[PDB]
């Protein structure tokens, strides 16, 4: 037993990392097959950073102008091309520790692990959240940009992220391996203000399952609720509104313990109300939310 | 900008898992150079628990009894003895992925990444720290025995745990790569109960510069403090000493923000005396004591 905040293993995606340096920027690269991966604004200076012309920017770069290293090791790029907000550097060698993978979109409230990198090298890895307003709260410090988000399903690492900037507020925002941003941002130094910052119900939910399932208790109570008088304190609260859809993701959990969602959903509404009183769940003070129900699933049922 | 709770890349140590099966007993082992290391109470049956004698149960295990595979291969185990709580198995072959790596025991306060792991396969990487009453809050299911606890420096694995058993409070006990458990805990089935979880409180100060340095600066104030006033309010809390040595760890810290250490002393004796009032330091309602002085420099300089 006991529940931690829990990231994939690394090892498949450090396989990837790359450095990518473009004139006076270095950041981070992903090398899968014959291709690497890495944001469009490689290509900037700072003085670029106000109201960049990617297409323009583009035409003064050559293929020899993007250095690419692979440990120590210098790759040949034979071609480049922009996709959306990332580019594309064709090389002329396959990665070798390229793994099973996919390239997917996910949705708010998804959960995903990020391996923080410098200069093509991994630093660390911690697991986020794509929060309802489309940003992350990551850690990311100058050069991290490149580090890629990603889950993985037993040898496939399924990538989501890709990380290019940092609003003035300190929260995240990147795109996915096709170089879509998530949400409104875009990748220019411009007044980008994120929305609001709302707590993903059915992730604080199936914790909540992972805390009775670990022995912490004390905030179940004898109440019921329905997903209508539900959601009216979850709209107080600035929580996601509660689906049906999310009643039924819940159902295994529901089942392992015998607790049934709707009264889950009474033991929230009353700590929403009443607060922790200074007390704990699964050593949090807080209502935690970047777990998601399968991740609770998982982490239960110790899937490798 | 932001600062995660961050564990190290596990690919390293990814490369060192194997499964260690002893009659019906199936667990992980940590495979370095010819040597693969393992909880001793693999050769224990459900019947051995309450009070196993290792020596004797030991004299009925022969080379052939220890099924060790590495992925898919066997292993040939060619010798086995028993140091302390772990056994150490030579196979034929060395680990080819064998790291740059040491042994090292840790002190209390001290941080680690956990590679979980069932089966040998590693299922998930989390940041622990060696409580100060020797044991460690992880998560543990059946057949995660033998993960080990570890930390890097540039290339070299430093290996400090591995994962011998739960107690009945839920929290987690083990032992060093020499087999030497941490704390008074013993591999038998019996009443071990944990001493007092006091809070690391050289930890904590580290996580409020490292709050400071990521712009959540509420918590600061117009006071100051001794040590041993602190210390009067530190014991009052459950909290550990501050030493001397401690504020010196602290040092580079406090150069960078230019808050003198005893003033953030007297900020964290506010915090203690006067609790959070529903606010929020980097995403916690609680004061987090997971992180040393030492991580908090890692992560805000990008060490990779
Ligand atoms: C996150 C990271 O590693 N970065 C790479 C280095 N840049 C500095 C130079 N680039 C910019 O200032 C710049 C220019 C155009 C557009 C953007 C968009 C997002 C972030 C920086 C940008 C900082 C980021
Ligand atoms: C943590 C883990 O994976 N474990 C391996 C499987 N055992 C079950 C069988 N072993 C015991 O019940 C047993 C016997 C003797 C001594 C101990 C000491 C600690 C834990 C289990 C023990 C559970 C643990």
């Amino acid at each position: 037993s006991g529940f931690r905040k829990m990231a994939f293993p690394s090892g498949k995606v450090e396989g990837c990392m790359v450095q990518v340096t473009c004139g006076t920027t270095t950041l981070n690269g992903l090398w899968l097959d014959d291709v690497v991966y890495c944001p469009r604004h490689v290509i900037c200076t700072s003085e670029d950073m106000l109201n960049p012309n990617y297409e323009d920017l583009l035409i003064r770069k050559s293929n020899h102008n993007f250095l690419v290293q692979a440990g120590n090791v210098q790759l040949r790029v034979i071609g480049h091309s922009m996709q959306n907000c990332v580019l594309k550097l064709k090389v002329d060698t396959a990665n070798p520790k390229t793994p099973k993978y996919k390239f997917v979109r996910i949705q708010p409230g998804q959960t995903f692990s990020v391996l923080a990198c410098y200069n093509g090298s991994p630093s660390g890895v911690y697991q986020c959240a794509m929060r309802p307003n489309f940003t992350i709260k990551g850690s990311f410090l100058n050069g991290s940009c490149g580090s890629v988000g990603f889950n993985i399903d037993y040898d496939c690492v399924s990538f989501c992220y890709m990380h290019h900037m940092e609003l003035p507020t300190g929260v995240h925002a990147g795109t996915d391996l096709e170089g879509n941003f998530y949400g409104p941002f875009v990748d220019r130094q411009t007044a980008q203000a994120a929305g609001t910052d709302t707590t993903i119900t059915v992730n604080v939910l199936a914790w909540l399952y992972a805390a009775v399932i670990n022995g912490d208790r004390w905030f179940l109570n004898r109440f019921t609720t329905t997903l209508n008088d539900f959601n009216l304190v979850a709209m107080k609260y600035n929580y996601e509104p509660l689906t049906q859809d999310h009643v039924d993701i819940l159902g295994p959990l529901s089942a392992q313990t015998g607790i049934a969602v709707l009264d889950m959903c009474a033991s929230l509404k009353e700590l929403l109300q009443n607060g922790m009183n200074g007390r704990t769940i699964l050593g949090s003070a807080l209502l935690e939310d970047e777990f998601t129900p399968f991740d609770v699933v998982r982490q239960c049922s110790g899937v490798t």
